[PDB]
């Protein structure tokens, strides 16, 4: 509630169905927490600044509170650590969720309200827990003590808990010790415990007794126990004789609802199929960074596994030594519900089609991850099997053409599963990935038996060749082709013809090619392709082109940026003017970074008529024309930020009659027109964000126009806080245009001790 | 003679054996011919510069000339074509030598002297011979005429040259039509030709009367007539059909005295052994950038040329075909003297040792080149019987571990053969260079017989291993060894224990491991290197290092640029004071590029005591003690360039005894102490260009010191030409030090209209 601030720096977010109030003060720098906070907000952000200590004055009249936090206040360039008075929480009876990271505390802090659910302590100096404080958390229900003691964060003192000291906390679901230098499980945790988080610790075997009374517990990590130290980047340190995590074969008995199970980086040698005897809803299983080699070839622990979903082997490689062939085992056949599988870092050297003969009568695969293993010879005829499998891996090994701050002061989620990498090639249907490989041409028998691929991906294969529209001729479903990092010569506008249900096409960073000067340049190769939409030839250094136009019935969105456009469209050279005259159906220009240094006029006569956005940035315009923006008539989202301009338009109405997006982000302004926003109704968004402007008259902002502005952004700049912008500062203070950093960016040049003053803070009485 | 010169800005050579007087005036922008030039010269040098036109008075009082440099006056941003005035050189009845390229002159000039032996017209718009003005040119022997029309320079006519044109020029001897356009060879050429080049033309047939009357023929090019124009960077235009340079059997009959034959780039399909009938003293013979990939099988015609020395056969490759193994004809046996054999661009999948079999009889072969081939397979234990070899090439193919201004601006020899790229690792012997291969891994096993190499050379494989001394087992007599470009771990100090007879070390651009922090960087590595004298591991960014001194007993050279040597020598933080203290032999050291912004006392004192070279350029140096040079007793070389020093040492006779190549090129200094070089005698090299210095006075430059001095560099500067500095005004135009640029780059800053004036060029009679 409270709606109408007076001077908080803090966004406020108001939630009248959650009835929750958000105050976000992130990345602010204030010593000490700003008065005139709402009685009725409900979570308060407190990140990275410099406050020196928590007093209980801080949240008296704050009873409403819910959520806290308090990341990062301090990271280790930082004075003494963090000191909490004594009953600084307890006035808090509606707290439910409180962040402590990273404030270098040496122990839990004491006063805690019995409301709290969630309490985050990492990044911190307590190596230490005893049941005494944690007889006030007897109410918490998700506890993250992890990163207190490791490589990063060392303190020289294995992790010390006392018997039985989680035993009382009946209400605890989720705990985390991660990176806390634990030697031995914490017996005996509650039994009402869902997920546990031991992973990156020192511990070096494992209790029959250690899981005997966790029977809801659903994930299960212990991760750098005993981890694989070899080629580290970071500090680990193997155990003794290389021994692996010993884990009993009785010790997973009590998990009967477990469900993610990770031992990633164990070290370990065999799996016991007596560990998966009592799981049997066991759905993600981790093993990767292990020397699991041998054991994959036998695999009996697989037949346990009826439900697993996800099965991760990779870089389980052995030292000293390259298989010839992939060794999957007959197992593999059992895993009825399998969908991904990821058997990276398996390095061999030739992948055959009777290696994949496990895989072939799983119904619900999808992913089948195999980048990353240096596969020399690899038939892709074989993949006709795999017309089911959504995603098929095929990255950086050497697959050939057949011969004849912290973490904890983000990422508020804490322990979250790893997010795979949406590529934009996914959502197109089947995909075939064989970027960074080492393909150097390309041929039409090789990709035959191949006409299900809706997507490729061959980026960074490095590959000089002159299509002539032959080499895709298999691929006649194929609606995704990416060609970037190579080297594609345009010596023939019959490229890619035969590509008919072609949609987007990327031909970026191929620069070689188009950098040579005299050769031929089809650029109106798009001709043929009836239904492509989106066409990226970015950071191709273009100069020129022997086609005169671009011909497209279909393209929508074609991006040109860090290219030179320069010379094309160079002075007493109107050849290439009308070049994307041609693009009907052009939507969306990205002609960006591309030194253009003025723009000669009749390029904007010579734009599509359905032009919709067009982007100037980084182009260092030095005097852009006003006057010829009447020609556009669909123009909206006109963006001309990281330029050197120096005048804005006399009348914007009489330039555009639809612009709505006007941006000028790092631009060099230093006074708008007297009538720069006159009857200019259409317009919603604008930026004159990071100028040199002084000052803004009341004829050229009125309030009529400003009344349905979304966004206006005037921070980073050199306004000056005299007496001659009176108006301004009235305005300024009074409006409800959503100005974003209006009290933390936008400061006043001067004069004399307004240096620094915030404009949303001044009262010039004297005035 | 005249030795001493007045005003002249060009440097001055005397050979008083040979009778030579050479002036250089080599970008030096002068408008016209400088007045006062001597006229004992023999070669003037006027290369690209501002010069409108020739005119007769130039020459008039010069009669020794016997050498005129005109080369690219003006480069098609320039004036018009450049005039040449009537009996403009008849006056030179001693000249020889004469070069005109890059003058855009349209026809040959007239009025030479008849003792003119060379001539050169290269990068003009001469496109029609006549016989006319090529009767004065009786006399001549070496012609130079190519680079008239081609696709830099157009003239969209096709080379005219009239019959029998050259017939009369008895003396002949070199002849050069490169890149002219010339479609028939110019008939009938004279008898005494020794050099043809008529390569990079638009040649499409031979006439087997062609070559009748030259039998002192030796050199023989054809190049780029109806080239290869597959994947050309620059443009070129395939004959019709492709149909290849239609050479007859007897064509190459009445040559005898052939040695060089160059086919490069010519589309052939078949090589008839008549060609080589009649020539059989050939040594170099060209066949690359040619479809004879069939041919390489069969080679029919290497069995008439037992005298060859060179085969070129690079990029023979057939398009859309990968070829699986390399067939080498077993005619290759009959090359009983050749001595390099290139077969790049023969890409094949795998090498076998029986593929190599007709090469085992070569007793004089050296070298064998087969990079750039895409090896997949290649047992490296094939090339034992290779002992003799000197450089065998085994580059970018993918070769992995066993499984289980323009150019006639300048080069003044114009038509000179291609010289091969030296390598520093070709000298020590034996070399196999497997630079940017697949290898990601290395096994003892892999390099076993292999005992004879001499220098290995890995760069660019990125291999991510962590050796501890039994890899590189079998390479007993290795003594060069190359690791840039890699990831290598030294988390052991045994690395390279086994090379017993290593002298020259490589790990430089291993950042990878070196940038990470907390894990064990062993740099004492070097002391098992028992015989070790060079170590270049620059490019490193080492930051952190376990060891705290460096052991090296043998170490003579150490380059450590481009680390982070500030983070070792930080404030507060003297375990790595003496890091090179215990380098008992070390005399060169390359510190530099560490972003130094100062050096810690102390540093000095851990120096080795054989210190010799010291480089600190491009390291920030705000603020360098003087007085701590003291402590180096032998250091002669220390170099400061490109830095932000401010002062110079009070005294540097009480610096350092034995300094004499003291460098401070692109510093910041504003002024000199007033006895800067008092009592230095062991000065030879001093250095203070690019400097922000104003005035010298007379007791801080001492005549005595400034006698035995080589070399002194102050151009580029921003020195004062007032009437306070008369002694230096006076010294600097009646001395004898060797001072480069005196006349061209060091001008005066004021006062008013002494903007840019030359100092040396300076007379102030009012002072
Ligand atoms: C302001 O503070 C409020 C508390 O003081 C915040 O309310 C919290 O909002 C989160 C959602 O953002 C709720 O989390 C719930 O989690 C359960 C369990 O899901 C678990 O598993 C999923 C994966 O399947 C995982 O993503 C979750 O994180 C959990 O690990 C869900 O079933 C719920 O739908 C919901 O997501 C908290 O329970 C809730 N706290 C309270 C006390 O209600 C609020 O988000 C804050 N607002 C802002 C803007 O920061
Ligand atoms: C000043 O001008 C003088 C002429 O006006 C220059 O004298 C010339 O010097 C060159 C050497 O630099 C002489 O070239 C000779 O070439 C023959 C034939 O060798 C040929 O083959 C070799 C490869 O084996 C090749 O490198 C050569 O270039 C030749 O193609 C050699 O046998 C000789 O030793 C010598 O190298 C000229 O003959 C000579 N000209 C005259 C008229 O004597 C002088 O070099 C100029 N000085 C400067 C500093 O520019
Ligand atoms: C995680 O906990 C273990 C508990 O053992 C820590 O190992 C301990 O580390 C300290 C600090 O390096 C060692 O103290 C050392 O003692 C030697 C004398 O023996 C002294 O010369 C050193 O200067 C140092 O004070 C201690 O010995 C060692 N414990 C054992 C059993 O070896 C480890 O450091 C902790 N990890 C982190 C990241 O804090
Ligand atoms: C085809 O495959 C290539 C290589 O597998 C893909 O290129 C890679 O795409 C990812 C995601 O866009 C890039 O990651 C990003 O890197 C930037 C730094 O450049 C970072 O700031 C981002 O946060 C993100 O991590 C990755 O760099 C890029 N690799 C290269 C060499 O460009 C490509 O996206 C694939 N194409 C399709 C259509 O899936
Ligand atoms: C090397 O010599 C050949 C000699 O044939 C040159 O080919 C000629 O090039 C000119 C200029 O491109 C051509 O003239 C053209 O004529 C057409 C009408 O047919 C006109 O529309 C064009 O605007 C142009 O004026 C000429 O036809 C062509 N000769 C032949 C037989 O095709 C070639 O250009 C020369 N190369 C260089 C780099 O100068
Ligand atoms: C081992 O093999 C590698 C690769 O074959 C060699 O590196 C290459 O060395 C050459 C000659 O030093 C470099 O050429 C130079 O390139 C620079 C530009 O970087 C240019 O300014 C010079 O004029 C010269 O052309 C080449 O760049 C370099 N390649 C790489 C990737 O670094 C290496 O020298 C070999 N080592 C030994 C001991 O022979
Ligand atoms: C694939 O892996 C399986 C399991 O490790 C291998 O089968 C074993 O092979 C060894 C060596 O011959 C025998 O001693 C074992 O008795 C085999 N066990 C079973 C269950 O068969 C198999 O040889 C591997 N195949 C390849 C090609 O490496
Ligand atoms: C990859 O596998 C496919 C199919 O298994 C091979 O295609 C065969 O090609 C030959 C010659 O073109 C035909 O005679 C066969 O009938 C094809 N097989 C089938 C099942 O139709 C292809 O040759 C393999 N690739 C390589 C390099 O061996
Ligand atoms: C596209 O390029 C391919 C590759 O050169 C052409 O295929 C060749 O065509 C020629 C002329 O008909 C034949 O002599 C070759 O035998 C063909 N090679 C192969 C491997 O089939 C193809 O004709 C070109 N297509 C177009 C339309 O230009
Ligand atoms: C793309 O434009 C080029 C010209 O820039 C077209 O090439 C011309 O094609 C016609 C028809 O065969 C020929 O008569 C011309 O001689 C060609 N000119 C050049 C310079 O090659 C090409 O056809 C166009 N392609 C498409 C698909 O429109
Ligand atoms: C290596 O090259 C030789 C010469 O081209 C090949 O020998 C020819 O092979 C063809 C095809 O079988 C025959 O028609 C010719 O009669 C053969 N000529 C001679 C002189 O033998 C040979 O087959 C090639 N070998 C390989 C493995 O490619
Ligand atoms: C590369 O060639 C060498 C020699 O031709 C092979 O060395 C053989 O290795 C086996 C097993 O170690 C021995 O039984 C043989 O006696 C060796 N040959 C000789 C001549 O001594 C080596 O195996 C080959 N590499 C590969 C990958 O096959
Ligand atoms: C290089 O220096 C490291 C120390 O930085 C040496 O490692 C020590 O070796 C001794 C002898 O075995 C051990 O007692 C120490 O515990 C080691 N210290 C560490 C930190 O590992 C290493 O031996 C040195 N190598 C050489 C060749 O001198
Ligand atoms: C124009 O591009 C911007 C880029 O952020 C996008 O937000 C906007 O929706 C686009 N407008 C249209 C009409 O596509
Ligand atoms: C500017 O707008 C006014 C008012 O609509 C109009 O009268 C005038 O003609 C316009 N001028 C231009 C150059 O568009
Ligand atoms: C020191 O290095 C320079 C680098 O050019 C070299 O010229 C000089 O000979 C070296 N001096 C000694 C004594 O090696
Ligand atoms: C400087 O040199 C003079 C003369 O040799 C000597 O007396 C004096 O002690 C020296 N001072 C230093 C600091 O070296």
């Amino acid at each position: 509630a409270r709606w109408f601030p007076k001077t908080l720096p803090c966004d406020v977010t108001l939630d009248v169905s959650k009835n929750h109030v958000i105050v976000d003060c992130t990345d602010k720098h204030l010593t000490e927490i700003p008065g005139g906070i709402p009685t009725n907000t409900t979570n308060l952000t407190l990140t990275i600044n410099h406050i020196p200590d928590i007093s209980p004055a801080s949240f008296h009249r704050l009873v409403h509170l819910v959520e806290i936090d308090f990341r990062c206040n301090c990271v280790p360039m930082c004075p003494r650590r963090l000191q909490i008075k004594p009953r600084s929480f307890s006035g808090l009876t509606y707290l439910k969720s409180l962040y402590l990271d990273g404030n270098q505390l040496l122990e839990i802090p004491q006063g805690l309200p019995p409301s709290l659910q969630l309490l985050s302590l990492e990044a911190n100096n307590i190596f230490s827990i005893r049941k005494e404080q944690l007889t006030e958390l007897a109410n918490i229900e998700i506890l993250y003590l992890g990163q207190n003691c490791y490589y990063r964060n060392p303190c020289y003192v294995s992790y010390s808990i006392e018997k039985d000291a989680f035993l009382n906390l009946t209400k605890l679901k989720v705990l985390s010790l991660k990176d806390n230098n634990v030697t031995t499980v914490p017996t005996v945790l509650p039994s009402t415990l869902t997920e546990l988080y031991l992973y990156n610790n020192m511990i070096a075997e494992i209790q029959e007794d250690d899981f005997n009374n966790l029977n809801q517990l659903q994930i299960l990590d212990l991760s750098g126990n005993c981890p694989r130290c070899y080629n580290a980047p970071f500090p680990c340190t193997p155990c003794k004789n290389n021994s692996p995590l010993q884990i009993p074969v009785n010790a997973f008995d009590a998990l009967t609802e477990l469900k993610v199970l990770r031992l990633h980086s164990n070290s370990l040698q065999h799996v016991p199929p007596r560990w998966f005897k009592n799981i049997n809803n066991l759905q993600e299983l981790d093993l990767s960074q292990n020397f699991l080699a041998k054991e994959i070839g036998d695999a009996k622990f697989l037949h346990f596994l009826p439900n697993l979903i996800q099965l991760d082997l990779s870089f389980n490689f052995e030292l000293q030594v390259y298989r010839a062939s992939m060794n999957l085992s007959q197992a593999f056949s059992s895993l009825k519900s399998l969908k991904i599988l990821r058997i990276r870092g398996y390095v061999f050297k030739e992948l055959k089609s009777f290696q994949l003969s496990p895989l072939h009568n799983l119904q619900n695969l999808e992913v089948l991850d195999l980048g990353t293993n240096f596969i020399k010879i690899a038939n892709l005829s074989m993949f006709k099997q795999f017309k089911r499998l959504k995603v098929i891996d095929l990255s950086v090994n050497k697959i050939s053409p057949s011969g004849d701050y912290a973490r904890s002061c983000r990422f508020k989620n804490k322990e979250a599963s790893f997010t795979s990498v949406q590529e934009s090639c996914y959502k197109y249907g089947q995909t075939l990935d064989l970027s960074k490989n080492s393909i150097f041409f390309i041929k039409s028998s090789d990709f035959q038996h191949l006409s299900f691929l809706k997507c490729l991906n061959l980026s960074g294969n490095l590959i000089s060749q002159t299509l002539n529209g032959s080499e895709f001729q298999p691929l006649a479903e194929l609606r995704y082709l990416d060609f970037s990092n190579n080297r594609l010569d345009l010596l023939h506008s019959t490229a890619f013809e035969e590509l008919r249900k072609l949609e987007v096409l990327d031909i970026s960073s191929n620069s070689h090619y188009f950098q040579s000067e005299g050769i031929t340049h089809m650029l109106n190769f798009t001709k043929n392709l009836k239904v492509l939409q989106k066409l990226m030839m970015n950071d191709n250094d273009i100069s020129s082109s022997t086609s005169r136009t671009m011909e497209s019935e279909s393209l929508r969105t074609l991006e040109f940026r860090g290219n030179h456009l320069d010379v094309l469209w160079r002075d007493g050279d109107n050849r290439y003017l009308q070049l994307f005259k041609n693009l009907l159906k052009l939507e969306e220009l990205d002609i960006s970074k591309n030194s253009l240094s003025f723009l000669p006029s009749g390029v904007f006569d010579g734009m599509p008529p359905n032009l919709k956005n067009l982007s100037l940035a980084k182009n260092g315009l030095k005097s852009f024309i006003w006057e010829k923006l009447r020609y556009l008539k669909n123009l909206e989202t006109l963006d001309l930020s990281h330029n050197q301009l120096t005048t804005v338009p006399e009348r914007l109405s009489n330039c555009s009659r639809s612009l709505k997006n006007l941006i000028l982000k790092n631009n060099q302004i230093r006074s708008l027109t007297k009538y720069f926003l006159q009857d200019a109704f259409q317009l919603r968004y604008l930026d004159l964000s990071s100028n040199k402007i002084q000052m803004i008259q009341k004829t050229s902002f009125p309030e009529n126009v400003l009344n349905n502005l979304k966004m206006l952004l005037l921070h980073h700049n050199r306004f000056l806080c005299t007496c001659d912008a009176v108006w301004f500062v009235w305005w300024v203070q009074h409006t409800e245009v959503t100005i974003p950093y209006l009290a933390t960016d936008v400061t006043c040049v001067g004069p004399g001790a307004h240096k620094g003053q915030s404009v949303i803070s001044l009262d010039l009485y004297t005035c």
